[PDB]
This record gives C-alpha cells, sequence and structure tokens, in this order.
C-alpha cells in the first residue's frame, strides 16, 4: 500500500505498480474536484475533510514515463491545481503458487510453491551432491530445480531510474541457490542479493532455484525471495524503495515408503539365500542390485516430491560398518538424492541402524489423518544408564519431515534393539488395506500345545522336542516378560496407529532372553520378512515336521495365505540368523511413493 | 489402554491403574459367563466370537493385593472356570493444568501447566541466576518454581513388587530441573530418571519443578514429565512397564511492555537534565534509580508470567559498552530475572542496541488479535555489504516467544539505526487507548512555512532563519528522502498493526543526511521522547520564538494536548542531542505487566 501526498506548491511525481493500492492525500497541502487522464480510475469514497479516502488505480503499463495525470482542483476563490505525473509499471515476480496469499499454506486448497533440496548427482563422472557448488554444470540437472519468473511491463527508458534487486534474508541464504537464465548464480550462501540488469519494455527473466537443506530443528523449510523496486533517480541521495514483492517456497520433506507400496528394486550383500531373494525379485517385476552384510540396517530408501520433479533419495545412518560406502557410490546417483544425519566418526548405538526405522501404512486416527503413514521407530520406556536411543539428530530430523509424524515404540529390550525384530507390515485385499503382523510367544505355545495334544509332542525343532519346550519352565518366564514388552507395543500401535484387533495377525514366534536379559530369536525371526508386494521372503524356521511339514510354516501359511499372499521360506540360519539378524535384516526395497501429494496433507 | 488375556491354564494377576481402560481377551486360550467381585464393574458389549469387547473398571484403590476378582466360566460339556486377580492403584501425577488433553493447548479454553524460567537470583549475597546450580538454596525461591503433585493409593505392601520412576526425555533434561520435598534434585541435565521412594497406602509427594531456558529457535518451550509404574517382580527379569502417565508444561515467554503501560521505575546516568526526568518520575509515581549514557540502548526490561508467579526480567543487550555491567548487577536480583542473547565479545551493530526495540501496544488486525501488541524492530529494506541488522540471534529469539510476533520497520536509513528515532507510542483516553507519533518533515516545513507566511521569516532556530531553512534546497531533498523513509514505515506499520490516519500523529522534526548519507536529527529529535503515563518528557528543540515561546514546542502541545498529555520539554542539547541520541535514548522504564495472561492468546 502506498499513500501520495500532492500539493499545489509544484506536481509530484510517482511509480505505481499494477496490482497495489495507491491512495491520494489531498490534505496536506492546499472544497476540491479531481480529473484524470484515461488510463488513471479515481474511486473516491467534495469537500476537504481528511477522512476522505481517494484511491487511483491503472489498468495498463505506461509507455512513457509521467504518462498519465491526475489534476487536483482546490476550490470563493478561484481554483488552484495540483497536479500529479504517473508511470505504471507491471512488477510481478511468479512461481507454482498452485503446486501444479504471499505465505505458505498446506492443504488442497492452500497456496506456496515447492522446492527440492539438489541432493542427487546429476554429474557427469564426480561424487558430490549437486547443490555443493555454485555451478549448474548440465542441463538435466534444471529438472530438479523450481523456475521462478520475474515478468516487466515498462516504458523503454525505466530503468534509467529505476533499479530491481532480488534477494533473501541473511538467515535463509545457506540454505537456497539462485540462477539466472538467458546459468549462473545470483543468490546463495555467498550472495544474499544482486542487482538485476533489466531492460526497459515487456521482459521476462528466468530462474532455477534449489535448496540446500532439507527442513529440521533449526529450520522449517520455507525460504522466502523478494524483488524490491528501487529508485535511484536522485544521484545525492541512496536508494528508496518503492514496491517490495515476494514468493515463498516451501523446502519438500524427506519421506518414507511403508512395506504396502508396489516394490520397484531389491538390495543385498554376496550364497542359496542369495538365490532365492532373486527368484522373489524377479517375480515380484523390480529389478535386482547387489554388493559384494546387514543391508536394511546401513540405509533407507525414501522420497522427495514436488508438482516438477520427485526423485528416491537415500538416507544413510550414521552407524558406519562395513556397508558405510554403498550409499554414497552405489545407490546415490542421477535421479537418486542422498541424506545424512547425526555424529559420522562415532557415537551411536545398535538404535541407529535403520532396521530400526520403518512407516506404518495410510492410517486415520480418531480424525487426523496420515495419507504417508507414520514413521514407527524404537526405544527404551524411559531413559537409564543401560538405556539406548536412536541419536537425537535422527529423531529431530524425522520430526522436522512434519509428514510421516513419527511414533516411538519399545525396542531395547531386545538385545539388537529394532521395531524390525518384531513388527511387519503387509498388503490386504480388504479393511485398511493391510495387516499389522505382530510377533507372538502365545501363538507359539498355542500351536506347540495343540500339536502335543494330537499327539507329536516328541517332534523335532531343529534339536529339542515340542513336550520339552513347553515343560521348560524358564523358556515361559522369558516368553511371558517378552509378551509384555510386545503387547505394551501392541496398545501403542493400536492408539498411535487407530488400528483395532482386526488389523492384526500375530505370528508364532518364541524369543529367549540372553546378555543383560536382552531378548533374541529363539529360531528364525519369521516376523522379519521381505514384503515384496504380496511374495514374502519368510525365514525358515526350521519347525516341527508333521505331516512332511513344519507346523510353524503351515501355520503362517495358514494366516498369510488367506490375505492372497505366498509365503516362500528362504533359510538364513547359519548366514543370518546365527548372527542376530534375518532375511529383512539382510535386505533393502526402493518402492513406488504415494500418489498422494505430501503438500495436501494438513499436518 | 490395556488387554488382559485370561486362561483356564491357570490364574492371572494383573494390576489395574484407575481412570485407565483395562480390556479382556477371553478367546485366546478355551460360551461364557462373567461374573466379578463387587469392586469391579463389567460392561461386556455370551458367545465366544472374539469380536466381543468386555472391559473392567473399578472405582476404589485395593486395601491388598489380588483384592478385587473376575471368574469367567466356559461353556454341551461342564464349566471350566478361568481366574483373574486384580489389584488396583490410584497413580495420578498432577500440576496446575488449568492455569490458576495431555498436550498443551493455547487458550481461554486449553489446558497446560505452565513453568518460569528461573532466571532471578533471590540468592543472599551470590551473582549467579539461581537455576545455574542443582540446589534450592532459599525458601523464597519456591514461589518462582510449578508445583507438580504425585498421589498414589495402593496396598501397604504394593512398593515390595513395583517402583515409580519419574523421568524427562535425554532432549529435555537440559532445559528443567526437578526438586522433591518432605528438597533435593532427581531430575535436571545431570539426571533424565529416578527411582521415588514410595511408602505404600495412600501418599502425596510434592515437586518443584524450575525450567533453565527460554524458547529458542532450538527450543519450541514444551517439557514432558513422565511418571512410569514398574512391576519388578520377578527377580530373574528386568523391570516391565505397567502404567505410563505425564504433565506437559510450556515455559512461559519473555514479554516485552509498551509505553502505554503504567510506568513503576524509571532509569538514567549521572546534571539539570537527572534533575527534569526526576521530577517526571515523582509525577508519575514510579521511584528512580541512577547510574554513575545511553540507559535506553543496553537493556530492556520485560516479565515472564505464571498463575502462580510474574517477575520482572531484564534483556541484557549483546552491545557492551560502558553500560554493560549495569544489568548483571543493579537490575539482576530478587524478583528481577535476567536474559541475554548474542556474541558477547563482539560481532554486533547499532541495531543491536535496544532503542532499536520497541513494542506496540495492544492491537486487532484484520481480525487477528494481539493482545500484547507486536515487537516492533528496525533494519534495512534489503541486505547489501553496506547494511546493518540486529543480529539473528536475537531476532531468532524475539519470535521464539511467539507472544508479540515481531515485525521488521526499516531503520538503517538513519545514521543510529533505531526505531525509537521516528517513532513513539503515548497513551490516549479513546480509539483503541493509544496515539502513534511518526516524525514527520512534512509538518515541521508546514509550520515554518505558515510561521513566515504570518510574517516571522526572521525568527531564530537555535543559528539560523526560518527563511533560510526554507530556501535550502539541499535540506529540502534530504528532507524529502527522510520522508519516503518514515513512510514507506508508516504503511509497514498500518498494515502489520492495522492502524489508520486517525491512529496516527505527526510531529514536527527536520533531519539532516551526513555520514555515508545516513540522517540524524537537525535539531533535538522530539519523537524520542520518554513517556511515563500522559507526563511526557520531550527534548527542547530550541525552535523559533514566536509569541515569547518556541513554535515548535507549541506545535506539538497544540498535538498532544488535547490528549490529555502534559509535555516537558527537557534540555538535554550539549549532553544528549549533540552526541546522537536524545531523553528517550538516556533513558528506561519499567511497567506493569499486561493482566492478559499470555496463555490465553491463540498466536
Ligand atoms: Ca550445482
Ligand atoms: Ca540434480
Ligand atoms: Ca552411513
Ligand atoms: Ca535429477
Ligand atoms: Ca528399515
Ligand atoms: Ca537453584
Ligand atoms: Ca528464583
Ligand atoms: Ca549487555
Ligand atoms: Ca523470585
Ligand atoms: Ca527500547
Amino acid at each position: 500500500g502506498t499513500l501520495i501526498r500532492v500539493t499545489p506548491e509544484q506536481p509530484t511525481h510517482a511509480v505505481c505498480v499494477l496490482g497495489t493500492l495507491t491512495q491520494l492525500d489531498i490534505c496536506s497541502s492546499a472544497s476540491f474536484s479531481i480529473n484524470a487522464s484515461p488510463g488513471v480510475v479515481v474511486d473516491i469514497a467534495w469537500p476537504l475533510d481528511p477522512g476522505v479516502e481517494v484511491t487511483l488505480t491503472m489498468k495498463a503499463a505506461s509507455g512513457s514515463t509521467g504518462d498519465q495525470k491526475v489534476q487536483i482542483s482546490y476550490y470563493k476563490t478561484p481554483p488552484v491545481k495540483a497536479l500529479l505525473y504517473l508511470t505504471a509499471v507491471e512488477i510481478s515476480l511468479c512461481a507454482d503458487i498452485t503446486r501444479t496469499q504471499r505465505t505458505w499454506t498446506w492443504g488442497p486448497c492452500g497456496q506456496g510453491a515447492i522446492l527440492l533440496v539438489n541432493c542427487d548427482r546429476d554429474n557427469l563422472e564426480s561424487s558430490a551432491m549437486d547443490c555443493e557448488d555454485d555451478e549448474v554444470l548440465d542441463s538435466e540437472d534444471l529438472q530438479d530445480m523450481s523456475l521462478m519468473t520475474l515478468s516487466t511491463k515498462t516504458p523503454k527508458d525505466f530503468f534509467t531510474n529505476h533499479t530491481l534487486v532480488l534477494h533473501v534474508a541473511r538467515s535463509e541464504m545457506d540454505k537456497v541457490r539462485v540462477f539466472q537464465a538467458t546459468c549462473s548464480v545470483v543468490l546463495g550462501p555467498k550472495w544474499p542479493s544482486h542487482y538485476l540488469m533489466v531492460p526497459g519494455g515487456k521482459h521476462n527473466m528466468d530462474f532455477y532455484v534449489e535448496a540446500l537443506a532439507f527442513p529440521d530443528t533449526d529450520f522449517p523449510g520455507l525460504i522466502t525471495l523478494t524483488i524490491s523496486l528501487l529508485d535511484t533517480s536522485n544521484l545525492e541521495l541512496p536508494e528508496a524503495v518503492v514496491f517490495q514483492d515476494s514468493v515463498v517456497f516451501r523446502v519438500a520433506p524427506w519421506i518414507m515408503t511403508p512395506n504396502t507400496q508396489p516394490p520397484q528394486e531389491v538390495y543385498a550383500c554376496s550364497e542359496d539365500f542369495l538365490k532365492s531373494v532373486t527368484t522373489l525379485a524377479m517375480k515380484a517385476k523390480c529389478k535386482l542390485t547387489i554388493c559384494p552384510q546387514w543391508m536394511q540396517d546401513e540405509m533407507e530408501i525414501g522420497y522427495i516430491q514436488a508438482p516438477h520433479k520427485t526423485l528416491p533419495v537415500v538416507f544413510d545412518s550414521p552407524r558406519n560398518r562395513g556397508l558405510k560406502e554403498f550409499p554414497i557410490k552405489r545407490v546415490m546417483g542421477p535421479d537418486f538424492g542422498y541424506v545424512t544425519r547425526g555424529p559420522q566418526t562415532g557415537g551411536i548405538s545398535g538404535l541407529d541402524s535403520f532396521g530400526n526405522l520403518e512407516v506404518s501404512p495410510p492410517v486415520t486416527v480418531r480424525g487426523k489423518e496420515y495419507p504417508l503413514g507414520r514413521i514407527l521407530f524404537g526405544d527404551s520406556c524411559y531413559p537409564s544408564n543401560d538405556s539406548r536411543q536412536m541419536h537425537q539428530a535422527l529423531q529431530d530430523f524425522l520430526s522436522a519431515q512434519q509428514v510421516q509424524a513419527p511414533v516411538k515404540l519399545y525396542s531395547d529390550w531386545l538385545s539388537v534393539g529394532h521395531v524390525d525384530e518384531f513388527l511387519s507390515f503387509v498388503p490386504a485385499p480388504d479393511r485398511k488395506g493391510f495387516r499389522l503382523l505382530l510377533a507372538s510367544p502365545r501363538s507359539c505355545y498355542k500351536l506347540f500345545q495343540e500339536q502335543q495334544n494330537e499327539g507329536h509332542g516328541e517332534a523335532l525343532l531343529f534339536q529339542q522336542k515340542i513336550k520339552n519346550i513347553l515343560s521348560n519352565k524358564t523358556l515361559r518366564e522369558h516368553n511371558s516378560f517378552v509378551e509384555r514388552c510386545i503387547d505394551w507395543n501392541r496398545e501403542l500401535l493400536k492408539r498411535e496407529l487407530g488400528l483395532a484387533e482386526s488389523d492384526i495377525i500375530d505370528i508364532p514366534q518364541l524369543f529367549k532372553l540372553k546378555e543383560f536379559s536382552k531378548a533374541e530369536a529363539f529360531f528364525p525371526n519369521m516376523v522379519n520378512m521381505l514384503v515384496l508386494g504380496k511374495h514374502l521372503g519368510i525365514p525358515k524356521p526350521f519347525g516341527p515336521v508333521i505331516n512332511g511339514r513344519c507346523c510353524l510354516e503351515e501355520k503362517v501359511c495358514s494366516l498369510l495365505e488367506p490375505l492372497g499372499l505366498q509365503c516362500t521360506f528362504i533359510n538364513d540360519f547359519f548366514t543370518y540368523h546365527i548372527r542376530h539378524g534375518e532375511v529383512h535384516a539382510g535386505t533393502n526395497v526402493r518402492r513406488k511413493p504415494f500418489s498422494f501429494k505430501w503438500w495436501n496433507m494438513v499436518p
């Protein structure tokens, strides 16, 4: 908004940007009438009372300075004319604010452009994320960036006495970079403002914007870019600002992908195990990449999305065991982004591994819908000197991507400590579209007791007989405490995901307590499975054999077959189980991103 | 929520905390009926279909373990009884959540206790904020803290096999401390969890909680304290959690105090100037403290408030000139809190001085009400190599106190750079309850021109004559650019405070451009005034003398008299004006805090 003050002493000269509101102070220097050239529209809510509001609007840009005029006449005495020469310009900075009112808003009916972190590597043969320099080295790189467009409509000579400057706050320049195209940098970590070399008349200049940081504890994730129109007419004074406009970009969050999303690519380490996963992949329709152990624990493949582009992004875990380089060389690349968090030289724990990191399927909870589901990750029930957690920097980061609003589950009771070890999700053809698989000691005691009741108490696990497993009073106590622990999470998941019992399938699974009374799988942990659509790669439990078949496998089939799930039991025993993890821990999946556009959520 | 599983194999034993929801899984091990002792109420929404929900509620705490029982009978065959022995306890952690549903919410109808930073010094003769140690050294200190209360109702022997532990996340322990009273620490930066020594029966233990950090960029300002009930019955297993409850405190923000709040105490430095402010104070009803120059620029007196207590808190500016120690020795003390921000060894600017920091009066803006008004502070219109700003750490801090939602105004055009130099607010007996005073070159040219018209063009400012001031073409150009700058802010303030023109009074004030074309006051800056209720201490302009009186003083009186304001013109010329500041820059005020409770705002 602007208030021009006019005077009989002499004429006023002023610019009006189309779309702003220009009022007029007629009273300050001195009844009155107003007449203006045809291009000016004087609405006028005359007596010389200062409560009278007089606005001026223009419809077309001027073709020449002082193009349009307003004449205010003051009247017992003869008239006194105060003159005002106006020049109208179009000054509009444009973005994709309708995601295909200078505030960013969530929702299908909100407004605000979207910006991707340029955290992938389109560059020829380098090893750096594209955004860690001040150059656009490849044409393909521009697809990842967001287009912003300055449009001006001015007289041929306007920029004789005006300059436009594009700028970002100092607090946000470390998070964004802006290239101008005919590509060179105009804004970035080094430069917060830049004078545009614009010609008079009708012009358009394209800018390409990338982000350099994902939202975090210290970054809500909004970047503001402003254009300012400056009067540089009087050579003995500074620039005076005449008009300021600006777009607000929101930095796209890193988004995770539940087991219910159609798989696209599988990952593992390098013999018979390797072959069975390679059969599942080929059935699941996805391509396969291999590495020459715990491919689950070191990385998590998410994605970032915007109306113009969407690409997968690896979340490299701060645990830095043998697979440490795999995310930065093999996965990162063209349309494959990269993020990491946490201390990299050491200072982590086992809950920092990404088998401790999962997402739920889309869910609705006492009204609040979570279209991308909710990150699940494990920790203790309270902090003590013995208790473990995922590092605060990872928790903080997942929360700052506000979209899959994380839930803390209880995993510290397990030796290894991964939510993976007691839970999985699977597709289902009805009811919310999935099932929760929770590991269940109750279920396996039931199954074994029924087996001994039907006469098979001499049947051998692995070698232990059913009769002995059930009579073992310590095994039972251990598995009761483990039931308490899993049950605590059952109810967490129930509350935080809005699940009912009919959303949940118990899978027979027995546990044992070992070092520091932490829990480990008594036989191969079936819930630690690889979900490749409806083709499931479950660990071979090597269960009691009744009627020419493992009664364990049989029970799971009874449970998952009627959901249209096809169970394959992979042998991972000497290769994986005895080393504290299973099929799910020896693998990873790239899955299809949600169709639902994260920015349409109202978190 | 809890789901107890009952079995014919043998009786189940379980605790139920009053106020939780206990359901029953009758189907897992195996028509049926339920009968329970009188203390249990079985609502029951029978056939043995697993879709049948069976909850149990208790009304009184048990007097002894397994006090209450539920008997589930299974029935062609004769009955099979599964038994369940329940023990009910009261476990309730209490706070002042109704500020005189385990989420903190803003508003007159929301919920959540409030926590003060213990940033004052009640301690005898020390020099440290109370909260920088793990001791409560004085009884008086407990008034600043918030009371939390654990109530238990259990059988005399319950804590034979259960322990309660109080805890805070590791991410929040550095921001809170908790003392237990009969006072010693149980939680804090060192300790995230603690085992409570509670006796069976009916007990209550008081805790006293203080906060150690104000909300900031890295602290939204919520602290969560949780109690956990742990079963420690089986000596060969870890503790199993049975019940978790928790209160959420919000850390009270630092709140600033507009010129419209009744003054309580004035501050200055040590001759005739000093005496005139001492007359104004004594009329304004407030006490006076003095220091043996720019008392405005180094500190800002705000306050923190909670239902139990409210105290003033100094905001010591990172500029560290001669007055650097004044906030930490003279102001800080009993019921006088302390905060600071920004780099303290150097790395600041003049916009960092707190004459660059003001608040508006309470205001409403296109619907959104701001009951505590809005922080105003100055910066440039865009960032260049020459432009100045208030340090990001100060801006970040003021914004994180979400309450007086800051507005950036344009002050970098002034030499010194303070919003103080072009604006003040004053009480008014009508219309929103105040006036905005903006400095106005327009007004003074008008006044002088009218004076020369009425024959006084030989009248002497200071020595310059009116005739010459008006004929001076450079003075005029300078004052036009300065008008552009003040006008830019007029409209900012109009938009961001919802002001209309009738909220604003122009005060005649002429400026000159000097070093680097920055602006300074041509004569004593009248808008830089000390507002002590309705008693105003304005700088003596030493204006042209007409009719035995400065026509400048006269104009201001014409302007402020009819608002019931009493102008006193203090001479600060050789003492203050010639050193780049005025009365407002040579002073400070403690003012009465808003009656409106900040937590009732919906920011
Ligand atoms: Ca680049
Ligand atoms: Ca790229
Ligand atoms: Ca890594
Ligand atoms: Ca790309
Ligand atoms: Ca994972
Ligand atoms: Ca203390
Ligand atoms: Ca205290
Ligand atoms: Ca200081
Ligand atoms: Ca106190
Ligand atoms: Ca101030």
